């Protein structure tokens, strides 16, 4: 019982393709203040390796695949994201890395707040002191 | 001088790839209430063919290409979206269609409000009466 | 009539996706000796700008779109490739460019012979001289 | 030692992107008679589940990732393909599956011979009987 959740999204499917709509405090359990997206990824060059005190996130794999590795201080879960109709809710005080990006994989992140470099914990031991 | 704008985004480029961050009332000229994204597109099956009174939008081509065709009531502009570091701001009282989607092209839309089927103008003549 | 053909491919479609199969002297009207693919393309960085007296090619956009521009010494013909089930045969004495690549668009090329840098014409003026002998 | 090889390809990289070239009896250790590509793949809809006495293949993920599962009648070997500059040679008397496709992932296959549905083994039990003669 870690603070993440798999979100299965409802798509409007038709001849012209698929559409997924995600709204503030409905499919998204917070108000979107920011989105960012990561592209030109490579499988040998992983990303993240950080935690956040207050910031909450929803991760959608727009293109390709990756392994999200989550850690709350004790046991740690590997979640593979590889389709656009699934999102990963990442709660508070959660260490995450993203590895094994398929070449050119495109990740989309929906953020509960504006970018704040100070509130990044980029040191795993510092994270563990903060958890305990 | 129609109510659209090309947005050239700043990317943090490094070994692990590219990251673009877009924030409420900074890179985005409104507060995000909703995002939706369109995938499994086809070049022979176009989309949109509608206008909106109040709703404002930012369009980002996450994958592949398409032609956005804009119309405000008089002259009409074709804008080709084909890279993730460019967004298209679509203002108020603007008719748009999206055609010539590359097979499997992925469009991302950032919306200034919650989904409201009533405020869709899906009739071009109705749109023109409303403009004049 | 310029020496190119649009090839419409038959796909085997099920709930697991689509398969296209291309064989020597059947859907491909030559013997594949080499294939090449291009990726990490950019809308603002076009490619091609060469011609070949002998080499026949078949072009397939596996991902995204680009604009193939074909010239046999008269006017440019643009052919948009934006789906994987269409191919473009390009015959002999054909100058070609490929521009307006969607970002990260991928092109597959089935070629009729082994790579010879010597047999490349990479100058348009050289190509017109060659076509006006 | 199972009859597969990981192929590392040399790419020509410039500011216009990357090109990989694959030739008969050079980077590909057979003569290409046919190529096929698969697209509109789904993580939950795996493909393959067949073997071939004669047909040699080279697999390349041009877009996205999948898990190739290889079996010559002993234990499964998983090989992840997730970049376009790696290929997977699959020799004779090899059962293969391809699963955990990223959504819309695209696979290119260079094949040593023309398509023969007759020469396909699409039953695993049939494959073990064949490998235990
Ligand atoms: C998330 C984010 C990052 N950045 C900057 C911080 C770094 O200099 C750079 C890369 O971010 P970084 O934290 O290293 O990325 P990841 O989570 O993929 O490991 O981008 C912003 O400017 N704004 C943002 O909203
Ligand atoms: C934009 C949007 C559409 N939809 C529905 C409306 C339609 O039934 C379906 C397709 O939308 P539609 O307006 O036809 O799409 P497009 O702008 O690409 O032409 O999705 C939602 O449920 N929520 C949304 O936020
Ligand atoms: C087509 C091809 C190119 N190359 C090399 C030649 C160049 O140095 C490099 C780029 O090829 P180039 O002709 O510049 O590519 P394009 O037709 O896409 O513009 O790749 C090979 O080594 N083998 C081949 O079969
Ligand atoms: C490989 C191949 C398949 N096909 C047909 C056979 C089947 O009806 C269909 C799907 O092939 P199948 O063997 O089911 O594909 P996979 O190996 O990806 O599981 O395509 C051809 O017609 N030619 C070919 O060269
Ligand atoms: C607790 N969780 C299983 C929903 C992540
Ligand atoms: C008016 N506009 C040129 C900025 C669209």
């Amino acid at each position: 019982h870690m603070d993440y959740k798999i979100l299965n999204f409802d798509a409007k499917n038709d001849n012209r393709g698929s559409l997924i709509a995600l709204e503030n405090l409905k499919e998204i359990p917070f108000e979107i203040k920011r989105i960012y997206y990561i592209y030109d990824t490579k499988p040998d060059f992983p990303r993240g390796a950080h935690a956040h005190k207050e910031l909450e996130q929803v991760l959608i794999m727009m293109d390709g695949s990756c392994e999200i590795v989550l850690n709350d201080g004790r046991n740690d879960k590997s979640i593979i994201l590889n389709r656009p109709n699934i999102g990963l809710f990442i709660g508070k005080n959660m260490w995450r890395e993203m590895r094994n990006f398929s070449y050119g994989a495109k990740l989309l992140v929906l953020a509960s707040d504006f970018y704040n470099e100070n509130e990044y914990i980029r040191d795993y031991d510092e994270f563990l002191r903060m958890v305990n």
